[PDB]
């Protein structure tokens, strides 16, 4: 596989991860999306550590407001962490 | 780096690498969207040999009708193809 193709299983494979662990297999709830962040994103996000935040993160990924991030919405997550990554060195 | 971290990074990768070809270094032209796909999708997607496919994808890619992918409509465009990898063995 390419680069590009690692990366494209790499996110499959990270959400299911954390989504496959309570609940709705295939969508993440609060708490599975706080480790997510808090694991898997140590170096370049803030560890998450108040309820606000966590909440006020999945308001803002949660776009049909069923209260968890499916995967549509977590490649929206992705869009918005690889953005923020490139506009990090402007 | 975790691998979604690395994932992230790839993403930035390979963009650049086929936008910094010609003219803006900062978008991927017709030519340029066509050789990441045959290159680095070489698993995922079927080979693009007819000029009405590559048009077919800018068509669907460019947002905005400037005739190029910029970064943020390459971030929808791996959004489809992980999207297309996710749901094909449903
Ligand atoms: C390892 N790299 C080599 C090639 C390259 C070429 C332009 C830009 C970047 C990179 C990267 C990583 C990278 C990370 C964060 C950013 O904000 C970036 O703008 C870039
Ligand atoms: C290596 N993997 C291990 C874990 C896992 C768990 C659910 C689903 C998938 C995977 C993947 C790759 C994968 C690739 C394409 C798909 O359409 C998928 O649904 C999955
Ligand atoms: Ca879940
Ligand atoms: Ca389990
Ligand atoms: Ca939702
Ligand atoms: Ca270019
Ligand atoms: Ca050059
Ligand atoms: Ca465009």
């Amino acid at each position: 596989m390419s680069e590009l193709e690692k990366a494209v299983v790499a996110l499959i494979d990270v959400f299911h991860q954390y989504s496959g662990r309570e609940g709705d297999k295939h969508k993440l709830k609060k708490s599975e999306l706080k480790e997510l962040i808090n694991n898997e994103l140590s170096h370049f996000l803030e560890e998450i550590k108040e309820q606000e935040v966590v909440d006020k993160v999945m308001e803002t990924l949660d776009s049909d407001g069923d209260g968890e991030c499916d995967f549509q919405e977590f490649m929206a997550f992705v869009a918005m962490i690889t953005t923020a990554c490139h506009e990090f060195f402007e």
